[PDB]
């Protein structure tokens, strides 16, 4: 597999009708996965699903601004599961990230970083096996 932590570049930062593919497999008793999409230090859209927190699975999403985290939003829909192969969608649209899981629309994120265009790279962190990480314009 690749190596996590994983930098994927954004060449030229990201546009509505991008379109990012992340595959992996979830550890066993995995923790937490993050992608994080990166305006130089700060973090446009954080999205960080938790297997355990206080016994509970939660995606946490956030933005962070000069090296402070912003309100958290909470989708308590999980559809990641330890020990199985997830596909990640992230389509690019003009006010939102658009996330699906297997398939399956999960969330919407608005655009708090508006400088679209600055949005030039994603880090994918976390209990994972990374198959491929990619992008595509459609
Ligand atoms: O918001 C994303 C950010 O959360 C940090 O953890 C928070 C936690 O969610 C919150 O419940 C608590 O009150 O404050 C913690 C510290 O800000 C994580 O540390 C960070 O990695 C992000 O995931
Ligand atoms: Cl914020
Ligand atoms: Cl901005
Ligand atoms: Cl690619």
């Amino acid at each position: 597999p690749l190596i996590v932590p994983y930098n994927l570049p954004l060449p030229g930062g990201v546009v509505p009708r991008m379109l990012i593919t992340i595959l992996g497999t979830v550890k066993p008793n995995a923790n937490r996965i993050a992608l994080d999409f990166q305006r130089g230090n700060d973090v446009a859209f954080h999205f960080n699903p938790r297997f355990n927190e206080n016994n509970r699975r939660v995606i946490v999403s956030n933005t962070k601004l000069d090296n402070n985290w912003g309100r958290e939003e909470r989708q308590s829909v999980f559809p990641f599961e330890s020990g199985k192969p997830f596909k990640i969608q992230v389509l690019v649209e003009p006010d939102h990230f658009k996330v699906a899981v297997n398939d399956a629309h999960l969330l919407q994120y608005n655009h708090r970083v508006k400088k679209l265009n600055e949005i030039s790279k994603l880090g994918i962190s976390g209990d994972i096996d990374l198959t491929s990480a990619s992008y595509t314009m459609i």
